[PDB]
């Protein structure tokens, strides 16, 4: 008495996730593979060209690294946006009280950001500007100093998260589950929170069974994953303090980036 | 993949933890909530009462200690259950060293809860009881040594898990395919699958009421890695103060590469 409004709840989260987001799984799946072929940035000289092709919106340290780091900082930022924006159309989400919206996107994007980032990873590169440019992993991990070993571990991730082989119905529900984290840090009203993450749980747990019916355990290998998203998002917290000590923008764009870095 | 099996297997993995494990948590429970005038135990909260605590049944060091020596006992209570989870002994000989490398310390800190509420914690089998207020408030780095324990025990708690929850619960963290430097993850990810299942059949028939407890307590699992990655950072701060302080060659085995 219950099914049907779970499938339901699956429905709607997937229609605003594709309202939401730029670049779907579905599509970006479609360009790895190969099956409108993007721009392939593999060294110095293809990332110049790139710029001039691809229209980068982040350019302005003419340094490369920087650069590209600066690149992904600028598009995380657009992502806690369209997470943001996905969030108020999970059912009950916009009627907590308002701290522990915000609470619960502060502590959940990074999160979020990294599941969504596998989407666009294989074991050999990642999707940039919509699906129009490619950036290999050999160049990315390859860049100096701490930079190259910043970039190599989100793939690591995205290599083992991939191969649950989850599609954007079953992300849809998974970013959900996310976000209504009841143990977040200065929460004043876990109780709702809680129970809209009972929901989403049921709804992810009924989606899984019949989407994937013979991948035994699918929920529960889906929900360890969540200790690896924990773990990575604490690396990455360390490494970007790192370097922020070594590496010496505008005030402004500081202030624009204060929450990423 | 049949429920009768999936009982069998949550019977056989309940006994196990019986003849395994000296203290149970309904046995903790008890002596907790009293009422009873035979398993009351002596109760430590401050210098004087330890002292006589001694004689019934450095301070920070000798606290310190007497911890370590509960935790060897345990990795080698946790080892031999661990032998009894169905296909563990099977397994290729080096990933049953890393499951109960990477394992034991996640196990500790969930059986510990069991021994806790949010005033204090069971010791020498029951017998006794040290107060919070008393750990939190040594000395040094010791203090904050003891407390997160607890932190992690009254939330843990909240979700009232009996042993025979715990039993599949502890087996389904040891038979962790993720786990770093296995040669064969695939027996072992198959035989969690296993456990898994009689987790949440266990789960739902045990708590009928409790929605989504199965998901809740992986949940936990989260909490786990990251205390014990805490835990093992702070003990290493510890040990470059600490002359004093040593471990149990088994113990410190385990440490290095954690
Ligand atoms: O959904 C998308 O489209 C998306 C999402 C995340 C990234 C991306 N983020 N990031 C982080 O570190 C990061 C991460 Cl996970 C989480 C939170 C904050 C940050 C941060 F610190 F930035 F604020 C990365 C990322 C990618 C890589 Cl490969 C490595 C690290 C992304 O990156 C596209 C990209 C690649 C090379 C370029 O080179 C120039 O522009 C680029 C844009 C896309
Ligand atoms: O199953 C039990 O019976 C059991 C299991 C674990 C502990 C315990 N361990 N520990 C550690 O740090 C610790 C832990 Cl988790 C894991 C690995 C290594 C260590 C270590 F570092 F030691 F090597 C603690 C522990 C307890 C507290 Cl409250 C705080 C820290 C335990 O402790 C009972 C105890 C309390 C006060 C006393 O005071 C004298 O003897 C005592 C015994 C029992």
């Amino acid at each position: 008495m219950e099914s049907a409004d779970l499938r339901a709840l699956a429905k709607h989260l997937y229609d605003s996730y594709i309202k939401s987001f730029p670049l779907t799984k579905a599509k970006a799946r479609a360009i790895l593979t190969g099956k409108k072929s993007p721009f392939v940035i593999y060294d110095m000289n293809s990332l110049m060209m790139g710029e001039d092709k691809i229209k980068f919106k982040h350019i302005t340290s003419k340094e490369v690294a920087i650069r590209i780091f600066q690149g992904c900082q600028f598009r995380s930022v657009e992502a806690v946006q369209e997470i943001t924006e996905y969030a108020k159309s999970i059912p009950g989400f916009v009627n907590l009280d308002l701290n522990d919206q915000v609470t619960l996107l502060k502590y959940g994007v990074h999160e979020i950001i990294y599941t969504m980032l596998a989407s666009l990873m294989n074991k050999d590169g990642v999707l940039i500007s919509e699906g129009q440019g490619f950036m290999t992993r050999e160049f990315l991990k390859s860049l100096r100093k701490p930079f190259g070993d910043f970039m190599e571990p989100k793939f690591e991730f995205a290599v083992k998260f991939n191969a649950l082989e989850l599609d954007d119905s079953d992300l849809a529900i998974f970013i959900a589950v996310i976000i209504l984290s009841g143990d977040r840090p200065g929460l004043l009203n876990v109780k709702p929170i809680e129970d809209i993450q009972d929901n989403l749980l049921q709804a992810l747990e009924l989606q899984l069974k019949l989407n994937h019916p013979e991948s035994s355990q699918l929920f529960a290998k889906l929900l360890q994953k969540m200790t690896d998203l924990r773990q990575i998002v604490t690396e990455h917290v360390q490494l970007l303090q790192v370097i922020k000590k070594t590496e010496t923008l505008h005030p402004l764009l500081q202030e624009i980036y204060k929450d990423l870095y």
